[PDB]
């Protein structure tokens, strides 16, 4: 994942909302560990309102090279990602995937 180059990343993800309004983009950044959702790049320097704790969180990662990504994180949980392109997702997966490999407490 991450050599080097500073580990950040920010974007926007696909997530599901429900099946009138399909999919909305939501803005995300990955920072020391934790992966922060808002409302929109503004927002984000008014201070986070939620955030997503990627050491108790598990992304899901597994081989094939593409957009799909989950969130799982319990208690909350049912994060579904979905990056531009497998190429965009990969972006996501450096900064997110070397999160999942040997992470901490309990996972599975």
């Amino acid at each position: 994942g991450p050599l080097g180059s500073p580990e950040f990343m920010e974007g926007v993800l696909y997530k599901w909302t429900n099946y009138l309004t399909g999919w909305q983009p939501r803005w995300f950044v990955l920072d020391n560990g934790i992966l922060s959702y808002y409302d929109s790049q503004d927002d984000v320097c008014k201070g986070s309102k939620g955030s997503i704790k990627m050491a108790v969180c598990e992304i899901k990662v597994h081989s094939a090279d593409n957009t799909r990504m989950e969130l799982i994180i319990p208690g909350e949980q049912h994060f579904y990602m979905k990056a531009v392109n497998a190429a965009e997702r990969q972006r996501w997966l450096v900064a997110l995937g070397s999160s999942k490999a040997s992470l901490t407490d309990t996972r599975t």
